């Protein structure tokens, strides 16, 4: 139940201007990892800046480069602050929300505009266009003839596959456990037959339904099965054509790549967790952590 | 790190001994979720002896006062503990020596003559069972040899390898404490996982072309390798269905074609205990659904 919902649209007080927008992430959150992935497809690097917090979150939530140096996580470059919860208390010091990850933050504001992983990346694909490049401005993961019926896909992928995982590990009795899981593999198998032959979710064109699918279906086979129960069948042996999809999103798009940090990801899961490994050891993993 | 504790109780069903093998004087406290019970249990319907050593099924949630019997923890499958009305392992341990302060563990065979502790090591039990008993056994079971003297030698050397590295490598990967020491056991493991694939490529025994011991040993950590093993004990570079297809066949054919192995393998007993009993490994004691099948077909 994330707070703060508010659009980078022309006419607005979130306005779509060069430099204006901070992007704080961690290569580990899948809806984090959204965000980047549809920042890369659409050339917005100019417009949005990154910081990835450091992926071992604990005690006071996540944190930046300067009190847990870990490769590849970024200091604070906009303020002096340690966690990700200044950022929450600095806009409100009495926010009794959660300090949830990603955070788009309005640098002339000195406010955070949105931290809802679905709307970034949908603002992210409108907005912007008037000064992007013609190829990158070209890209649509939202066209009105496919629209209605993404959001159909997107709902019962958001309930049973990207939140089933999390009522998976995060579940503390066998009864809501069990409640989880199967729905999840149930819509795997309903994935499955869709993904049967077809590149795509949906309409041959990528799409941002591909998008919130692949950041969970790409820490599934690592994190998921292990650390979060979710071993009915891994995604490598058991579903073939979505494992399928899924590489030929990451070896052949640069956007899913090199937005795609297996250390981060594994990392985090298995040390920010004591109530599901409290020994805080991370797993050689199956290797390769995902096949060419 | 983790460091296995030796047994304390190394006497042998023999000759004219203490431990004479009679009918009906023994008594075998195992679990359904023990590997080293499993053994035991597996040698046990190999050779016949449902009718001279009878079998106590202890509860597999194990917590708090270790092993407990059906009395205390009614699991289906399990058995109340018919000579003592023990609640817990730890109660036949110290019944013969109540300053014993070593560990409560299973597979335990009880001489009921003297109400002691003959054996509680399972690589010597299942040697015991394959001796001793001959002259009162069918010739058919009797015939059975899982240790003819002319393979002690290879027996003997994959069962050293494949205890430290994989009977027991698979405990030191799961119950390690520090990543470092994790990752000592792990690369074994599968190190000697491999050097197992190349033995048994082709083949239907680890030694010989005949059932072994040495087959016995390895099966019991195999069968529940991809059901516990895998997602418990963090040992998930490959798993066994499609990283180790010739692992995984030879286990099939011992599983579907012999039943001494299918019989003597409860997998709810396997799942329930690991998850069950170990809070500081998964503290919600929650049972994954798990690998579905617990062990795939004989055709795949």
């Amino acid at each position: 139940p994330s707070v703060f919902r508010n659009f980078v649209e022309k006419g607005g007080a979130f306005a779509p201007e060069k430099g204006r927008y901070h992007l704080y992430v961690s290569y580990a959150c899948p809806w984090a990892t959204r965000t980047l992935i549809v920042r890369k497809i659409k050339g917005l690097e100019e417009f949005i800046d990154v910081s990835v917090v450091s992926p071992r979150m604990g005690a006071h939530g996540w944190p930046f480069a300067n009190v847990d140096a870990f490769p590849g996580a970024d200091a604070d470059p906009l303020f002096g602050a340690e966690h990700v919860k200044d950022l929450y208390m600095r806009v409100n010091p009495d926010y009794e929300g959660r300090f949830t990850v990603p955070i788009l933050w309005d640098k002339k504001t000195s406010a955070i505009v949105n931290n809802e992983s679905s709307e970034i990346i949908r603002m992210f694909n409108t907005a912007f266009n008037d000064q992007l490049p013609s190829d990158k401005a070209a890209i649509d993961l939202y066209p009105e003839a496919l629209r209605g019926e993404i959001d159909g896909i997107n709902e019962w992928v958001y309930d049973t596959v990207n939140n089933g995982v999390y009522k998976s590990g995060f579940a503390t009795s066998q009864k809501a456990y069990e409640a989880a899981v199967v729905p999840l593999f149930e819509s795997l198998d309903r994935l499955e037959k869709i993904l049967t032959g077809k590149d795509y979710l949906v309409g041959d064109q990528l799409t941002e339904a591909d998008i919130r699918l692949f950041v969970t279906i790409v820490r599934f086979d690592p994190v998921y099965v292990g650390h979060f129960k979710c071993n009915i069948r891994t995604i490598r042996d058991g579903y073939p054509a979505i494992d399928l999809w899924m590489r030929k999103l990451y070896w052949n798009n640069s956007a899913f790549s090199s937005t795609c940090n297996f250390e981060h990801i594994k990392t985090h899961y298995y040390w920010s967790h004591p109530q599901i490994n409290p020994h805080r050891v991370v797993p050689v993993g199956p290797i390769p952590n995902i096949l060419p």
